[PDB]
């Protein structure tokens, strides 16, 4: 029925079209505070964004869900300012990706599990804004700590409904042992979309876990040596199939980026100047002229962010 | 010249006293106690604990620590700020990078990392205007491409400050050897470097030799100790199972070897710790629950009774921290 953002809750109806994987800044713990001017400035961070927003906003977009995790220096205050000053929904998340630092990574499952829901049943820092939403990650065939990240996000999606939402390796077919995992601990695949799928020519391996229950994360389709196009296709390849209910669309786009080389964000700006309105400028209309129907692209950005992210233990 | 930057603002080196130059409030990962402090029971308990300890140490004859904690063991100006006030100790901040830093540490130029340490000595640390007054750097054995552009930033920042580096080793693996060489290829002196950890061996061959070079030795895990605690593989692995009295020995060596203007002294105690195992602080607070006040209460009189004269005593707690953390170019 509700969903936590940022700036409180709100309820289904309210969430609109929605940007399932985005960040408002890509960073790590603590830096975004130690060191603003990597960014120019705090302010010229927020102000970006901001005007990001905007523009995602003036393109239908009505909420993103930020998925940075405490690893990667989300600051659910600064997200909390610029969803405020855009007048965009921003569901936060908890979770943790692949920095982890040394009092993460010797931690138990059970330690794990609490943060974890301390994030999404009390709050984060000492803001009260709570998570809508468990961000994993794993690599490979899944180290021996990422699989207790992911029991963890399962232990902590059963006790609230929130879901959970991965970072794979596409072309490692990740989703496979991430599955494995999340079934392992009981956790319905309805409650869980794996992403960065969008970075495979494999369709069977998509279609697998779709028919299974996954959400299938296309979520990186701006990220251009497979064209875009290419990668929009794959939504087209699911509809077709019939597992439209199955699909979230997202740009994984970013405003500030410090974990990678200096200067980074000036070259993904260049290449898609649209940021995270890569999706309803360009993908939604592609789409429309290879002839999904409004109906189906609705369903996709409206209906089945909404269904995913309403907190559920059925 | 003779002012340092504390947590509570700019004092003269005259108002330093007894120093312990290397100690943590708390043990941890950057953003970790902002984002989760119940793992510490509660921000407050720890604040809490902080306090009461330090107080000991101050009553103990303590005035002075410095909290070597960096960016990326979660150093909170805050809290050092907060419990620097409430127990009237004076605390160091530091700047630098120890052996975690996160991905957007990890892929900085030489320049850039320059750039971050000035700025917490010049500017401030994060919005709270508090300065940092030492640098810390972490080595482990060969030191990594990413470790030494760490230890040529600190080396620059510090021949542009006067604020003086104080490093972590392996002793065992005679890490110092390495960081020094690092560090006089940059120009940087040898007085504005204390080697760290260095009562993790009893080389007395490899401590006499940095010592004559001018380096600072970094005594300061004197109560670090896993004796009787050999069932426990990790303490075991981080406290060692040397005795405490053979690490206070290597004072009165170095004493012996006409080096006690080299030496630096400390317990290396924290009031917290999230970047171990669970329960450690449990079972180092067992281990000595002196604390801080180690130094003064025991490894003091221990040395006393060697028949190490007070003046001396009083040289390597007072006078060597004071000159080691004058900035000086
Ligand atoms: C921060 As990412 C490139 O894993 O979406
Ligand atoms: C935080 As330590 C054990 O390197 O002093
Ligand atoms: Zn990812
Ligand atoms: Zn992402
Ligand atoms: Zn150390
Ligand atoms: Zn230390």
């Amino acid at each position: 029925d509700r969903i936590n953002t940022v700036r409180g809750p709100i309820t289904i109806s309210e969430a609109g079209f929605t940007l399932t994987h985005e960040h408002i800044c890509g960073s790590s713990a603590g830096f975004l505070r130690a060191w603003p001017e990597f960014f120019g400035s705090r302010k010229a961070l927020a102000e970006k964004a901001v005007r990001g927003l905007r523009r995602a906003r003036a393109a239908g977009v009505r909420t993103i869900v930020d998925v940075s995790t405490f690893d990667l220096g989300r600051d659910v205050s600064l997200l909390a300012e610029v969803s405020r000053a855009a007048d965009v929904h921003i569901v936060a998340a908890t979770g943790l990706w692949l920095d982890p630092p040394l009092s993460m990574r010797l931690r138990s499952v059970e330690e794990l599990t609490q943060f974890f829901l301390r994030e999404i049943q009390y709050g984060i820092e000492d803001t009260g804004i709570r998570a809508g939403i468990i961000k994993v990650a794993t690599t490979g065939k899944v180290t021996p700590f990422q699989e207790l990240v992911l029991r963890a996000a399962a232990r902590a999606s059963l006790a609230t409904g929130v879901p959970v939402t991965t970072h794979t390796a596409a072309s490692q077919r990740g989703g496979e042992q991430q599955a494995a995992i999340f079934e392992s601990e009981g956790l319905s695949p309805s409650r869980v979309c794996i992403g960065h799928s969008d970075d495979t020519d494999d369709l069977s391996y998509l279609t697998a876990l779709a028919a299974r229950g996954y959400l299938i994360g296309l979520d990186s389709i701006p990220h251009s040596i497979r064209s875009w196009q290419t990668r929009a296709l794959l939504i087209k390849a699911l509809i077709d199939q019939g597992y439209t209910k199955q699909i979230l669309v997202s740009n994984d786009w970013l405003f500030g980026i410090s974990s990678y080389v200096t200067n980074i964000m000036d070259v993904m700006d260049s290449v898609n100047p649209d940021g995270m309105a890569f999706i309803p400028l360009r993908v939604i209309p592609f789409l429309r002229e290879k002839g999904i129907p409004q109906e189906t692209l609705a369903g996709i950005t409206v209906t089945n962010p909404a269904r995913f992210l309403s907190p559920t233990l059925r």
